[PDB]
């Protein structure tokens, strides 16, 4: 499924992700298209800070959802 990643800048990434990937399969697949490393990454939604070791899935992000990426 794809989702979408948008920055301060207003900038948007799209990935294609299973919702079986865990929030830090998700950022090295940030890194894999911007150069970010995932340690420098914080990603939220739904107002979480969502954090490594569970899934898109463990969150109940669906497709095509957008997750706020604000760096570390």
């Amino acid at each position: 499924m794809q989702i979408f990643v948008k920055t301060l800048t207003g900038k948007t990434i799209t990935l294609e992700v299973e919702p079986s990937d865990t929030i830090e399969n998700v950022k090295a697949k940030i890194q894999d298209k911007e150069g970010i490393p995932p340690d420098q990454q914080r990603l939220i939604f739904a107002g979480k800070q969502l954090e490594d070791g569970r899934t898109l899935s463990d969150y109940n992000i669906q497709k095509e959802s957008t997750l706020h990426l604000v760096l570390r």
